[PDB]
């Protein structure tokens, strides 16, 4: 049913699901932050575009969260293009419910987004005429906005011809009926489908010292003194959650949180196996820590080294829709 | 299959021999400059070696200066030895190496480094089906030329595209583009239809003009059609950088509108930038430009949203400037 966020790539209930990241650091749990998934249709006949989704921020954690998860579905959204240096999906909130108006998007009565991580087929929007949004599913996530971090993208972008690139080789199970159009495009393995994702995590140096030359011994006792624990999540749309248990190095400390955690979203990190997952879920796994050269050119003729797995966090994944009471 | 052959690009999202094919695109009567260069762009699939297909790719190696037969040119591009693998640093890269390359390539900038590093959503069309580890394989099956001078293909810089503000207006072209595509062919599912099948939406941010003038009030919108009429746009589709849109001013460019033409007032917007799935979709399909539409948007995002736009006018459609069928070897 939430599969119908594949459209148009392919009697329906509106659905909400709460994931719980109170336990992920020992940071208090103070916020909700909600992603709404949903369909443009063009008004008026009234015709069905594409699937879409919208982060709205987030609010203070009070209350019964299936209750603001209701609410959440009162919103009243239209949307048109627009565009910058890329398309632009632009939301503008017309009705919001009390509950939601310190959140982001409805304080500032808009938001707009970049078109193609947002809208599952931005060729099929139109460039005129009245859209509305219509939220359909509502995803929850309680946790302390403290942990939610993502990396500024400077920092991702910093290399060095004497620095490796730690990544991550992420796989991932989505569960998808065999006969659905997506599996097209995944790889398959004796159990199910899986889609990859590469995802650079870090930076780490060559040299030892302040003298050369680090070894693959004190790489794979540098990232396990780092203890790594991965897991996927729906805060800021689907999203990789990284938590490192042990004190960072110099280089890798602007890579996560002071509460040692870092929110990568899929849709920056690969748009297309975002969108998968809007409409299936999903689990981690495997994840192999990555270490490839600190540039791209050198990347190019040199080859990757496997260093360890990370912990793969079970009970953070992409989980379940469940509809409304009668 | 007895289709434009190109359809195979659309891989892994086919209808489902394997043909070389090549296809040249002259654009030395678009400007006045002299002309300078053959751009190539190469399309292709990309193999897990342990001959696998996993996806379709494209890879732009820049430009080579203009001398013989480039039908050879092309038959050169065909026997380039690539390798390739994922990286990241922002978003997941497809990292090409030019193993190896005919001497007729040694001027472009991507052999002369020997390695492109590009984004791979741009790149790939199934990133998702490509292992992070292991041997990978790029085979070029296609190759798209475009003569055309140097001086006249301006990519608009990314800062200066993003420059917004209260007192200008985001000038953009609601861009609708023709596809040609087998009625049972997936793609299809993505696309707008009509009677005459079907096509694509794209949305093109494309210069600024200022709302005020001059140390004033308020330009009236007679004042921003006729200096729009003026600037007498005319459009276009190419491969130039993969597939890109191509804009041309006849007419003078006013101050605010000058930075986005070059200086022979052509500019050059890959749609691997404005629509990532629309420009993947021209990977396989041939296509022209349906309809190119003027529109002034308010100058800011959160202005956009509350202030509706104004259609201005039509460009004129370069009827000559398309994503080209190929052919055989």
């Amino acid at each position: 049913s939430s599969n119908l966020l594949a459209f148009p790539i392919v009697q329906i209930a509106p659905q909400y699901r709460i994931q719980r990241l109170d336990s992920w650091t020992d940071s208090k749990e103070d916020s909700v932050f909600i992603t709404t998934y949903g369909f443009i249709f063009q008004v008026g006949k009234h015709e069905l575009l594409s699937a879409a989704m919208l982060c709205l921020g987030s609010v203070p954690n009070v209350g019964d969260l299936v209750e603001l998860a209701r609410a959440c579905l009162t919103m009243v959204v239209t949307c048109k293009k627009s565009a910058t240096d890329t398309e632009r999906m632009v939301f503008s909130v017309v009705q919001a419910p009390q509950v939601l108006q310190s959140c982001r998007v409805v304080a500032n009565k808009y938001s707009s987004v970049n078109a193609v991580k947002h809208v599952k087929a931005p060729e099929k929007i139109p460039g005129s005429g009245t859209l509305e949004y219509k939220v359909n599913f509502v995803s929850l996530t309680v946790v302390p906005r403290k942990d939610v971090y993502k990396i500024p993208t400077a920092a991702l972008k910093v290399s060095g011809s004497s620095l490796y690139n730690l990544a991550l080789n992420v796989t991932i199970d989505v569960e998808v009926d065999p006969k659905s159009p997506l599996v097209k495009s995944l790889s398959k393995s004796d159990s199910g489908y899986y889609a990859n994702l590469f995802l650079h995590i870090g930076l780490m140096s060559t040299v030892d010292k302040k003298g050369k030359k680090v070894t693959f011994d004190k790489l794979e006792r540098k990232i396990r003194r780092l203890d790594l624990s991965v897991g996927l999540s729906d805060v800021l749309g689907p999203s990789v959650l990284v938590k490192a248990r042990g004190a960072r190095t110099r280089l890798l400390a602007p890579f996560f949180s002071s509460s040692g955690t870092a929110c990568y979203p899929i849709s920056n990190a690969s748009p297309q196996v975002a969108k998968i997952l809007w409409s299936q879920t999903a689990r981690l796994r495997s994840v192999k820590v990555i270490i490839q050269a600190g540039t791209q050119r050198a990347v190019a003729v040199t080859a990757d080294h496997e260093v360890t797995s990370t912990k793969i966090e079970k009970r953070h994944t992409i989980a379940k829709y469940n509809p409304f009471k009668k």
